């Protein structure tokens, strides 16, 4: 069980509300379904990018490395590589 999984920006856009809230940070996919009500800064800022790249959101507000240690719980993959241009 340790080999990558990939997930296209299609499907990832379908994964946009409460029962499945998935968004991207630096072309790795994570599933924040069971996260959105531990976030210190809310739920509604992790509802808004959802379906998404949220990498410069995460980055400007200064997450510790606590934060990014955290984030592993919640990893389910990687962007798929013919989507990362996209992401800019
Ligand atoms: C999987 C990713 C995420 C995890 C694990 C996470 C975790 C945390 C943690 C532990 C904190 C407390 C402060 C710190 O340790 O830096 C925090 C604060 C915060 N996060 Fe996140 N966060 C994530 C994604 C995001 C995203 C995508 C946004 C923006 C859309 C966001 C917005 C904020 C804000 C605004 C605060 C409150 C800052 C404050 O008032 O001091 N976070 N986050």
């Amino acid at each position: 069980s340790k080999a990558v999984k990939y997930y296209t920006l299609e499907e990832i856009q379908k994964h946009n509300n409460s029962k499945s809230t998935w968004l991207i940070l630096h072309y790795k996919v994570y599933d924040l379904t069971k996260f959105l009500e531990e976030h210190p800064g809310g739920e509604e800022v992790l509802r808004e990018q959802a379906g998404g790249d949220a990498t410069e959101n995460f980055e400007d507000v200064g997450h510790s490395t606590d934060a990014r240690e955290l984030s592993k719980t919640f990893i389910i993959g990687e962007l798929h590589p013919d989507d990362r241009s996209k992401i800019t």
